[PDB]
């Protein structure tokens, strides 16, 4: 169970980007209707000061696998942008993290998180800190196979989230 041989799996870093975004605990029966009205309707000061993010939506998370645990939706700006009430504007770090681009078609993501979880658990690497999603433009309307997500992951503690179809 050491060479499984699953997917491309590479140690990437993440960058430090102006990114303004919600820090709010919420649940994974929650998390799915949370990221759509958030994507949508997002500070009346970014969509009211008539600018708009430089680049996709970064879906970060923060706490390994339990019932709650905190998100941040992660939009990037320039800098000179404004957040009220629980969104608002930040700056991320830098740091190692196992990130695997998942480009195509979706369906249970957590066969991704399986394979993140064993190649670093081969290389006896630990956590990195937080868990990152990102929607790369629409899906459907640019075709499915060109859907990319970067999704990173903390390296060896549990992650144990599945759907299970069977």
């Amino acid at each position: 169970m050491d060479f499984e041989c699953q997917f491309v799996c590479e140690l990437k870093e993440l960058a430090p980007v102006p990114a303004l975004l919600i820090r709010t605990q919420t649940a994974m029966s929650e998390l799915g209707s949370l990221f759509e009205a958030g994507y949508h309707d997002i500070l009346q000061l970014l969509a009211g000061q008539g600018k708009s993010p430089s680049g996709p939506p970064f879906a970060r998370y923060f706490g390994m696998s339990a019932g709650t645990f905190e998100v941040e939706f992660g939009f990037p700006v320039e800098g000179g942008v404004e957040g009220s009430g629980r969104v608002v504007t930040g700056l991320t770090p830098s740091g190692k993290a196992a990130s695997s681009l998942y480009i195509g078609p979706y369906g249970e993501i957590e066969a991704v998180y399986d394979a993140l979880m064993k190649w670093v658990d081969d290389n006896g690497f630990d956590l990195s800190g937080e868990a990152y999603e990102i929607y790369l433009d629409n899906p459907a309307e640019t075709a499915p196979d060109q859907l990319r997500t970067r999704v990173s992951l903390m390296l060896h503690e549990s992650l144990e989230h599945h759907h299970h179809h069977h």
